[PDB]
């Protein structure tokens, strides 16, 4: 009988109303191809459905309709969150790194440090081990010389240490929420932190090293990036937001719509 599609009709919608309440969510990716493929497929069965009813001298071209104008909504929603996860994905990926050679750097430079502590230690260690008929005052003077030009890197290495913890915290800190409030500010924030760790980072002694950290430098300089990510994801997220609210009343009247016509069938029935 003609019973059973109203069933399915409801059935159908249950399905779709709920792909396409899946989908306007999906947390990954997983979710929303699945979701994606299910409401597309729903919409596909609504319409064989319909297609049905109305050689059945029903009247489907109202739900036809709004059907369709839904699938449309839809599609670009679910586009949308597309855009948006990815987005989200490149977030993660470019804070990671960012992070990760922000960490390098302060690595790198306890490490130097710790090279001019040591050797400090040594050559004041020298200073007492003097007492051999070795004329301390010649010695002493230049030992005590290159102990305070050793403390002396040790102040830049972990002045050098410091900017990139500073950076590194403030990376850690962005989450869009905070990335729409206060914008600007934590830009122009980061600017100085990194322009100061940039300025610290041509002044590494050894080349070599001063090298690693010279490569590193280029990574964490994607931080702006990093924020115009953040900022596409708010200016998706906001317009999802907006169609989302139209959904009410579009939804609203494609349920509606469908009661009305599951009843005209279950009232033609007897």
């Amino acid at each position: 009988p003609t019973m059973n599609m109203a069933r399915q009709l409801s059935e159908a919608s249950a399905w779709e109303l709920f792909a396409a309440q899946n989908l306007t969510s999906a947390d990954n990716e997983k979710m929303w191809q699945a979701q994606g493929r299910m409401l597309t497929a729903q919409s596909l069965k609504i319409n064989a459905l319909l297609q049905a009813l109305r050689e059945q001298g029903f009247d489907t071209t109202a739900i036809e309709q709004q059907e369709q104008e839904i699938s449309r909504s839809l599609r670009q929603q679910g586009e949308l969150v597309g855009q948006r996860l990815q987005l989200r994905q490149q977030q993660q990926q470019l804070s990671q790194q960012i992070v990760a050679a922000a960490d390098e750097i302060a690595r790198l430079a306890q490490g130097q440090a710790n090279n001019a502590t040591t050797s400090a230690g040594a050559t004041q260690a020298g200073i007492y081990d003097l007492i051999e008929q070795d004329q301390r005052q010649a010695a002493e003077s230049a030992l005590d010389r290159l102990i305070d030009i050793d403390l002396e890197y040790v102040n830049q290495m972990n002045e050098l240490r410091l900017s990139a913890l500073r950076v590194q915290q403030m990376v850690m800190n962005l989450g869009l929420e905070q990335i729409q409030k206060n914008a600007p500010t934590l830009e122009k924030q980061l600017n100085n932190a990194v322009k100061i760790l940039q300025r610290r980072q041509i002044r590494i002694e050894d080349p070599g090293v001063r090298a690693q950290v010279a490569t590193t430098l280029t990574t964490v300089s994607q931080y702006s990036d990093l924020l115009a990510l953040y900022q596409q994801d708010s200016e998706i997220s906001n317009h999802l937001q907006t169609l989302a609210q139209n959904n009410i009343a579009q939804f609203a009247q494609f349920s509606s719509e469908v009661s009305q016509l599951v009843d005209t069938i279950e009232l033609r029935n007897q």
